[PDB]
């Protein structure tokens, strides 16, 4: 049962190489963050949290050197926090199988009741993180047609069909997005 301060403690010490100050409260953040989820006991792993934090690392991690910490870093990050960096990859690299498929066709899989894995995911309950949002915002930038340019739109149709908080989800996306273009613009 272990602490913020504990997993603070088994990241730096499994990472003693310095990181950059533009890069150090994302690391930061991103640890507090999955560890107050992870000690949820509804909190369940499932590959749309993997790809969300492959995602959200990937993102905030563009540039960083040297470039051969940044494994590293996402190795020590994910011991830190009792998890398995392999298969958080194995997982996030699994949803690459629905690159280019439409809209159609996944609402199609989720209504079946039947969905592939990791397609899946999307069904199943637990405490709801960011993370979710972040991995289904990858997933569905990986459709056919450009279907984040109305992501709003596209999250309804998603409202009747999976169980995941659209409404918290919305939010969660406009602030993401909000976040990412402030960053990329200065
Ligand atoms: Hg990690």
């Amino acid at each position: 049962p272990r602490t913020v301060s504990d997993t603070k403690r088994a990241f730096y010490a499994a990472h003693t190489r310095p990181i950059h100050s533009i890069y150090r409260r994302f690391i930061e953040e991103l640890l507090v963050e999955i560890h107050l989820l992870r000690v949820n006991v509804d909190f369940r792993y499932s590959p749309l949290f993997a790809l969300g934090v492959v995602t959200a690392f990937d993102q905030f991690m563009e540039g960083y050197q040297p470039e051969g910490d940044r494994d590293r870093i996402f190795h020590a990050l994910c011991v830190a926090e009792e998890m398995n960096p392999q298969q958080l990859k194995e997982d996030a690299a699994s949803w690459q199988q629905y690159q280019g498929r439409p809209l159609s066709q996944i609402l199609d899989e989720l209504n079946s009741g039947q969905p592939s894995a990791p397609l899946n995911s999307l069904n199943h309950t637990g405490k709801y993180s960011r993370l979710h949002a972040v991995g289904l915002y990858a997933f569905l930038q990986e459709l056919a047609g450009e279907v984040t340019i109305h992501l709003n739109e596209t999250l309804d149709q998603l409202a009747p069909v999976i169980p995941l908080p659209i409404e918290k989800v919305k939010r969660d996306l406009e602030l993401y997005r909000s976040n990412l273009d402030k960053i990329n613009q200065a």
